[PDB]
């Protein structure tokens, strides 16, 4: 498998993937020639028939802080499978760098243990709980949103262009950016021709352009 | 893999991704043995836990008459692209044995015949405009609902079960009836644990019990 | 509410009801930053910046029921729009009427055709008579109605009820209210871009100067 | 219409499109289509399974939740939201704090009372240590990642009379947790209130969960 470790403890997993750039030509032709199949992927790109690409399909398994993983099941076009809190125990623990940029009166490596810090206080209060007879759904609550989650992404090749338009963008939280550029990746290796006809037709982000 | 229907219909599977163990592997999110498995997709069904079943995916090419495709593309969850009548001739004449249970005043071989008549008489209408110098998107306006259409179909195995719910059933119309038993079939040979316990806990309709 | 509009020579599109204003998507959108509503000149502004950074979800907050009467081969190219809500009536249980579009001579205009503009139009109505005589004939004979509709054609009309909300509304515009879509859906699609400007004027207009990619609203 | 939840939570009304008779118009259209026939329609679709006619009925919520009944509540993507952002808003001390009753019918080796207390120390602990890194000049997006699941979010919710029955299906029901229990509760009386025949001919003939059918 294709697999792409992100931030300190997660990763964007390629599980499955259902057709590739031929899959959205058949589909616009209702039935290979390089060139022409290529100008066609383009044409469709340029002038909005996005629909033929819905019949390329992907299983991802992501492994995401819950603040970035709520901001990523806000897209609805999408099936979703997901660890529950209810039935290990891993946090987002920004490094210094993730700071730089930015006037801080404390030093960037005390922002980092500071929230070591509280990451561990708030695990060993679940634990604790745990521990005296408490339910786990009721435990849970006192842990904090950088606490990692995993789950099963499937997605088409069309939703999946709009999560890149919305993601893998400089207004998005730099925490998806990272797991955007990793989704992009997989989706380039795999459908080339429309990412290529995406960059330059669709794509209304700026990252991919740069990066 | 393909299943002939009507007189010049079809179902052709184009595509898979997954079968029963990718819905497994969806409940338990990870990437067990074939008894627990089994037993696990059992128990999802019975319980009504479908998203695992949504990782499952297929893609299938109809040729099927208008009315059919008309009630077939009411299904909001799937992906469709089509033949264009604008841009893109052969009609669904049904049999005198379609008319089987029923007193007709008029002899089942004349209905048929009285079918073939009408399609004859719009096609050559149709021709006689085309030639005319008439637009192909206002001749055609003329065409019956019995004229055949293509169309590729991706859905998910959970968007598929809905779909043999409402149209492998007795309610729905027999010529969607027909579509419907081909679909099943493909399904049962792709996902057979999964089709087995959608007909044991799930499967709301009557004809795949009997048929 | 209420607005109908005729379109063809038989069909229309009617608003039954309508669910919210621009100031819904005002309302929907100031959340993010714990804020409400403020002043029009503030409100108006919010929706065309809304608009123009494609911030979208706010819209979904405004929704429509219409009342529409098309023919067969605009409510198939309609329905291809999954991102709503349709009920529709049946060829299977109700006795279809003698109601069929008939193009009028000025559909050919532009057209260079080797017989008269009126010939196709009555050229039209009798192959349209003779299948629906057919159908009379076959359902009178005991003929199931969802078998003898087989031979009715693509311009029958139908009746449907459309309830969508102003997104998913607004990309239906970008898509029939423009050139390249058939001239008979264009018609369709300025009467539910009219219907749309009466009820979210501030959302529509910014819709045509930031997001519109059809041609003939503007 | 505004119904409390929890120690600081709510679901309020804040529009409706259409009642029962949309429903009814909606469903008439097939055949080309009083008090008594109307209702009885209502309840001959919910018993055979034509649920598209109730789709043409809509509601727009406003609610307030903590995050770990947010989390579950936009699992229903056949519905539109808009939250508030925990990257543009500086967040208020709104957390929910589980009183010892939560925990009856549970054997625990600590009093429920210290349970509550608990929760509370490292929710204060938690809020502290958010407004220090704010303070030092933390942007708000990295600084939030501190704060507990049961941080209260504020968020609008449109969804349909159809999303709204599947909604009450899974979440009023005794297998979806407690918190979110109380939500769908209060989901059912404001759709009780807007459509009577509805709701009644979903608890009669469609309604899956269990709580509805024991709790008034
Ligand atoms: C930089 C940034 C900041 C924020 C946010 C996002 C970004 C990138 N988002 C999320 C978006 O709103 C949206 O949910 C997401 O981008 C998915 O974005 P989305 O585009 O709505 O994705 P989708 O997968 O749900 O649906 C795919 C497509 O399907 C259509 N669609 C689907 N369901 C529909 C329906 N019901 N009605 C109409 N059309 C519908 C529509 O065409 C859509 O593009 C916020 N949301 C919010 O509530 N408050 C906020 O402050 C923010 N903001 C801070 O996080
Ligand atoms: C025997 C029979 C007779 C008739 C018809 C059908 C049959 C079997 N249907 C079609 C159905 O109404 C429905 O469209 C279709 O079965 C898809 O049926 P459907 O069940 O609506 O399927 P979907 O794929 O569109 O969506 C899959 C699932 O997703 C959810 N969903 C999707 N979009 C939604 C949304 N926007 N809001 C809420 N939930 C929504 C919902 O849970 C749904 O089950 C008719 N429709 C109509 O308008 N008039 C009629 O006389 C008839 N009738 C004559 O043909
Ligand atoms: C120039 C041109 C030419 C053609 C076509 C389009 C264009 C622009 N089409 C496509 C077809 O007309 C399409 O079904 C309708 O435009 C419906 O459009 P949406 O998918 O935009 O709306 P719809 O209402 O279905 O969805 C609205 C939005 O939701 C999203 N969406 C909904 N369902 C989705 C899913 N399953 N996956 C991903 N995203 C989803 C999309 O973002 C979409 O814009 C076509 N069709 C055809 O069959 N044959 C043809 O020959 C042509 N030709
Ligand atoms: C008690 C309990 C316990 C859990 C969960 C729920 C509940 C109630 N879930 C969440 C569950 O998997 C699901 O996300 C929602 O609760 C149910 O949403 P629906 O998909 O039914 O509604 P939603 O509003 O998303 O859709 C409504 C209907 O539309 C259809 N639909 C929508 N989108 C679709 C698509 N892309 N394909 C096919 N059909 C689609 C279906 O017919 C569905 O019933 C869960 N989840 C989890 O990941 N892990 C877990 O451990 C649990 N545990």
């Amino acid at each position: 498998h294709m697999k792409i470790d992100i931030l300190d403890k997660g990763f964007v997993e390629l599980v499955d993937v259902m057709g590739n750039d031929l899959s959205a030509v058949r589909a616009a032709r209702v039935s290979k020639d390089e060139e022409r199949d290529r100008h066609l992927i383009e044409y469709l790109m340029k002038h909005g028939h996005e629909t033929p690409f819905e019949h390329i399909v992907f299983t991802f398994h992501v492994k995401a802080p819950i603040f970035v993983a709520r901001q990523w099941f806000r897209h609805r076009i999408a099936s979703y499978n997901e660890l529950s809190g209810r039935y290990s125990y891993e946090f987002y623990i920004p490094s210094p760098e993730r700071l730089e940029g930015y006037k801080t009166t404390i030093p960037p490596e005390r922002v980092t243990e500071k929230i070591s810090e509280i990451v561990d206080k708030a695990y060993r209060t679940y634990l604790e709980l745990i521990e005296s007879g408490v339910p786990r759904e009721v435990a849970r609550i006192v842990l904090p949103l950088n606490l990692y989650t995993r789950f099963f992404w499937t997605v088409n090749a069309r939703s999946l262009m709009n999560f890149l338009n919305l993601r893998a963008d400089s207004h998005a939280q730099w925490e998806i950016q990272q797991y955007a550029l990793a989704i992009a990746r997989i989706f380039k290796e795999k459908c080339p021709w429309t990412f290529e006809a995406f960059l330059k037709y669709a794509y209304k982000g700026d990252i991919l352009k740069e990066v």
